């Protein structure tokens, strides 16, 4: 307790917050998509509803620190209200994401940060044929709200979303889940993470 | 790192917040909407919803900098917190606007903010007709609640609404969209009152 | 901007906020409602759904200043945390009222104060008969949760609910809007002023 | 108003806030329902909504004044944030209570304090019956969260609920409606106020 | 009301807030469920809605107190944002969880606290099979969404959920109802939750 109250004295309360990235000095957030279930679709007004957890991953030479100087502890976790976090921000929401799990972030002795928000999205989608074999394809794409290539740039460690909790007993089948980094331009680059979802009907009883 | 803390300490521990206009110091907030989707249509409520976002626009002395005495900083992003935003409200909303957007801004040296809330509305819309060649109209002005002419200027950079991030599989097909600034006048009063008319006509998405 | 900054700091850092009247002391405000739609009716559970705005005066001594010493400035705004307001209250709401303007208001430099919240209101009435030609009355209370008749007095400035933003296409038709000031007891007197909407589905 | 902030002041910035009753020094608090309206009934969750108010009554010698040496102030009025508040809850709820007025509360120069919240409250009620003659009972007890009988002693002025604020339009027509306090032992007792509220739909003819 | 606060003053004002557990200095939470009401069952979304309560017990150093100190104070009530409280989370919930009690906890002299946060649920659960003798089985794992099997260790007291306030006219019956300790492993740190395992049917 005594040295972990030191280290988060030491690190928070002398310093400012990081002030976010700029053009000379950028950051990079990787992102993974860790996909629990399809909830619900409305095809009267082409809204699907997920419930996944992103996974975002940073590093900051200002949360650095030696192990050694503060009884070997190599992390701590502490509330999200506490650093900077990325405004990763649905592309195409009809609904305020609703927040499932705690606002809580891992801080590793490197200046890795984890932070794993639990969330519910309701995006844009059109459900026409989800009652076939083939199923049906949506898309949306995670950006910064505000910030350009040149101060955070996005990616992925997979291509692939895991869906090792996807639910068993969903109402929809994921015949495919991808989770691709893009390159858009509008003067200046942006950059998304497009998460691409193709799913059926599971039909039971 | 360090000089951007350094810009951010100048400009908003030293400093009140910017206190908003009055008469003699008035402020123009130009206003661009980027309509995104016609969600749903209610005919037995007459309510529409639609899903934009609403670029703001405005400048301040105050938030003013010499990008040399800051290694070369020419913008930075912030809280909308730490900084005064107008309070632009559409005028026939049905519900409270919900936010689906983070609450961050860009300031840049020579005092410009810019801050682009995305939204979904609610507003007062008769719907009849929506299934049809010739579409429906519809319509809602934005204005601030508050202050008058005489203190928040409203204007457009452009009478057309930006329909390039328009959802190409809504149920709704957009025929025309403008965004166009209103002078209105009132009998008893002194002053005038601004407002963005934002117009939209549309119709269900044919086979 | 320098003169503004100045005026608050004077008026809101300085002093406490304006604690609320008392017997001595009373405060009268005055109401008015703009109704804009009749957004819903439920016959299941007989709540009606209103949008409306609210217009709320009153005057404070404490907010006063000589526009002189402060850049000539008459008025200013301001969110309505860095005042007093009152806790003006629908009896018979059945929902929490839904906020549709900015908690902003507008002090002038006789101290008098105007505050103007838009809301969505869900309260009790039944609308059996408003498919009809004499349609249905609906009535709801607006009061002080808290303050007597001799802390806060309401009135209106017309007995006329103002009808002049009502939505030309809304399912509903007001044939008429009264706004008009009450006594009730209990020992203790308190005020209110019954919003009575008379309406009918649009023909 | 000069007055009125010396007394505030005095009050609230000089000591710190009452932190709540113990065995030694315990608090009676008195609750009356003022029941306006059963709104609607869900006969497929059985979930019912209530409108109402519920007054709150309490003593504390740490809010007493002479009102000779304040202006002749005997009351006034502050936001409930400023003062302890009981923590009575409905044990049978069933979505969070919707707060229905302005969080502000009446103080007396006695140390006397009133509170009167607005609520909307769904609770457990099975509502099989309700067009009939006989009409349906449902019940909801209220009780304080965390404190025993040692420290919280609840209890009811009148048996009978107020009706005199009813919608005389409800869909529902209230048949009887009482608030009874219930003593319970396990060695510490524990209270709470059961309302209990026999209700019909509303009758055309019969 | 004196004794209390110098308490109060000496455990809060003095000390910063317990800063959570670490790898050695790990704590132990114990949780019970109190089910009150399966409320409602959504077949086309496969979501089920619970109210309960959950009695949530833990234990730490820099909360203890004598009672001789302290007039013989033995335990007192607070607001749970005075202290450190456990981030136990639902895995497959589907909206945020409607607190439906006092955000109040109890604190014993021994550094002991209690906190019981009634609530309303929604998550994963197919309801087909709900309107049968045999009636349906659902699942919902409770955990810390942050920390390792290494910082929090969640337990129970009993593998019976207690059913003492069930709501005798819901709709739906309760068949069995328990919570059981798992550990959980993934391709290294182990991490902990308990099952909360609920066969029910609807009332016959
Ligand atoms: C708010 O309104 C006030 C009147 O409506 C303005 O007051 C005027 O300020 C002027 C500028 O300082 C004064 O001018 C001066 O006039 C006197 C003789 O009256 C001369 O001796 C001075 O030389 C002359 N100024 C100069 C620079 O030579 C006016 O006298 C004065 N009028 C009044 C009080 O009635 C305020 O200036 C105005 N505030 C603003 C614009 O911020
Ligand atoms: C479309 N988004 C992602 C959000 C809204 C928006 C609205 C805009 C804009 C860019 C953007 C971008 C995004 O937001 C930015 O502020 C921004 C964006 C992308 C790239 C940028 C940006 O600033 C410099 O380079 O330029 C003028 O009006
Ligand atoms: C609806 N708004 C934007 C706000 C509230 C309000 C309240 C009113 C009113 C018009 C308005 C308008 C608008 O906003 C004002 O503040 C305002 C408005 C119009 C005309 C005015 C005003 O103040 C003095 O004369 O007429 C009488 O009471
Ligand atoms: C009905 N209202 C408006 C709200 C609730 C309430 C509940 C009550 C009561 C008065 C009131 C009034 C209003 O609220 C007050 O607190 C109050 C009220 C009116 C007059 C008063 C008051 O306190 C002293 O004199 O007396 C007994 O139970
Ligand atoms: C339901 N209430 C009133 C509140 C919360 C609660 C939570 C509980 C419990 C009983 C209760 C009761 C009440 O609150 C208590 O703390 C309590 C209660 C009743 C009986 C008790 C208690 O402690 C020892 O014996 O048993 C296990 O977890
Ligand atoms: C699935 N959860 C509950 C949340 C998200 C998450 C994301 C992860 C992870 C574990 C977890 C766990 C949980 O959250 C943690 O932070 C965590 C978790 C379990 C085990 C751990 C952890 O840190 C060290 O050992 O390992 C790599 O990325
Ligand atoms: C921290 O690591 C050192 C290096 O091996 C170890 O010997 C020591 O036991 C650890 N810390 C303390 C406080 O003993
Ligand atoms: C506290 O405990 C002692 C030990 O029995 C007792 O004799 C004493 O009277 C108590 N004092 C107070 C202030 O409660
Ligand atoms: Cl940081
Ligand atoms: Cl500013
Ligand atoms: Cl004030
Ligand atoms: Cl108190
Ligand atoms: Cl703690």
């Amino acid at each position: 307790q005594a040295n972990l109250m030191r280290l988060k004295s030491d690190l928070f309360n002398r310093s400012p917050m990081y002030p976010g990235p700029t053009k000379d000095d950028p950051l990079t957030v990787t992102l993974g998509f860790f996909l629990q279930d399809i909830v619900k679709v409305d095809s009267s007004t082409n809204e699907v509803d997920l419930v996944y957890y992103e996974r975002q991953r940073w590093k900051l030479n200002s949360l650095m620190w030696d192990p050694n100087e503060y009884g070997n502890i190599t992390d701590f976790r502490t509330s999200a209200a506490d650093i900077w976090t990325p405004d990763i921000t649905a592309a195409s929401s009809t609904r305020p994401v609703q927040v499932l799990s705690p606002q809580i972030a891992v801080v590793t002795h490197d200046g890795s940060v984890m932070f794993s928000p639990a969330q519910r999205l309701s995006f844009m989608c059109d459900p026409t044929g989800v009652d076939s074999e083939e199923g049906v394809t949506c898309a949306v794409k995670f950006e910064s709200w505000v910030y350009s290539g040149f101060e955070i740039d996005l990616k992925t460690d997979t291509d692939q979303v895991d869906l090792s909790s996807y639910y068993a007993s969903s109402k929809y089948e994921i015949l495919s889940a991808t989770q691709t980094r893009q390159v858009q331009h509008y003067g200046e680059p942006y950059i998304d993470v497009n998460l691409v979802v193709k799913f059926r009907e599971r039909r039971a009883g």
